[PDB]
């Protein structure tokens, strides 16, 4: 299992956490740039604790590749809006508190990073069931989505993929699934390590940026320090083509199913993945359209390392789509 310091008890917390959620500006879409400001102020101020834990965390990781926040002071069910049924937000949606968790949470770690194409360009997602799901999507729940490592194939892929939790599901069934490279790496021959290392595979991308234009990036599996390397792992999307290929990322995929830990996010949960050393999953659920389906908020931060950025990015930038080369 997961380690000790991968779970963080933020119960104690919660009176400190809505004071700062309560001089957040009520309506954040209508200036999502102040809005982080704001959150970044925050930040600075959150609870010695969990500010330890986040920077530690944000340093290298970890070797579950992810921390897990729980307790956070989420609205009581009834006192949420029904689940979203469809995307973008409305602009002036007045924010919710696991929306604020982000914001202050996700300001200690860097900057929030909406992309383009996806989403209508919106840097807080809704993740939501949709009844005509496509595979890829993460409005699914029947059908698992699978093993990805978020925008591998993306030039500014982020750092870390954050979710909060609003609603579970009614059942409580869908796990997310963390699948760690440092957890998969002992199980992995030197010999396939070594040719999955700086080895650049052809990889299609997710349907918001194909503008099926096929493989048109190139994505390392492994990558980095060959000690400790970074992950870029899709199980749709990674393409290769060389019997050898196939066969080292097979290795890794199984590799990576037989450390993957279930990670059941509830109201008040928020889980940080370190999206450079991790590939996560969503498990199977029946949704029942009763207006209190699974409802997460996502967003997406970027950090100044692994060439994420290049001068003057603020948190609240949209980019646009470059494929890996
Ligand atoms: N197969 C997982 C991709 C899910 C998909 C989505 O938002 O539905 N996505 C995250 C970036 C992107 O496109």
């Amino acid at each position: 299992s997961h380690m000790m310091m991968t779970v963080v008890d933020c119960s104690e917390y919660s009176a400190d956490l809505l004071a700062l959620a309560s001089r957040l500006p009520r309506i954040p879409r209508q200036d999502l740039y102040g809005f982080l400001d704001a959150a970044h102020e925050a930040a600075g101020d959150l609870p010695e604790g969990l500010g330890t834990a986040l920077d530690r965390f944000n340093a290298d990781g970890s070797h579950d590749g992810y921390l897990m926040l729980r307790g956070l002071p989420v609205e009581d069910d009834d006192d949420l809006p029904a689940t979203p049924t469809s995307t973008p937000a409305p602009v002036d949606r007045p924010l919710q508190n696991m929306e604020a968790m982000l914001a202050v949470i996700g300001r200690r770690l860097g900057l929030h990073t909406g992309y383009r194409e996806l989403r209508s360009g919106t840097v807080y997602h809704d993740v939501y069931p949709s009844p005509g799901a496509h595979h890829l999507s993460s409005e699914t729940s029947e059908t698992l989505l699978e093993f990805h490592t978020e925008m591998a194939y993306h030039v500014l892929q982020p750092n870390y993929v954050m979710l909060a939790c609003s609603r579970a599901d009614h059942e409580r069934k869908a796990a997310t699934l963390v699948g760690s490279i440092r957890k998969a790496l002992p199980l992995i021959p030197e010999e396939v390590r070594a040719r999955l290392f700086d080895r650049p595979m052809p990889c299609c991308v997710d349907v918001a940026f194909r503008g099926n234009p096929g493989a048109i990036a190139n994505v390392k599996p492994l990558y980095g320090d060959p000690r400790d390397p970074f992950l870029g792992y899709d199980r749709e999307l990674l393409a290769p083509r060389e019997p050898d290929d196939v066969e080292a990322v097979a290795v890794l995929s199984k590799a990576l199913d037989e450390v993957s830990e279930a990670v059941r996010l509830t109201p008040g949960d928020l889980l940080v993945v370190d999206n450079f050393r991790t590939t996560h999953a969503r498990t199977p659920f029946s949704p029942r359209w009763d207006g209190k389906d699974r409802w997460l908020h996502r967003v997406y931060i970027r950090t100044d390392r692994n060439d994420q950025l290049s001068g003057g990015e603020r948190a609240g930038d949209v980019v646009d789509f470059s494929p890996r080369r």
